[PDB]
């Protein structure tokens, strides 16, 4: 299996953090600056990655 990294906010099912794997329960939020990948609680989308 291929996991990806995040490309929009608000996935959760890939590489967010460094390596983690962010899934259900979390979402992850690409923003700007510093902030730029985060792993934030909430519901978040599976990422599209595979065809």
């Amino acid at each position: 299996v291929v996991y990806t990294d995040c490309t929009e906010s608000g996935q959760n099912l890939c590489l967010c953090e460094g390596s983690n794997v962010c899934g259900q329960g979390n979402k992850c939020i690409l923003g700007r600056g510093d902030s730029k990948n985060q792993c934030v609680t909430g519901e978040g989308t599976p990422k599209p990655q595979s065809h």
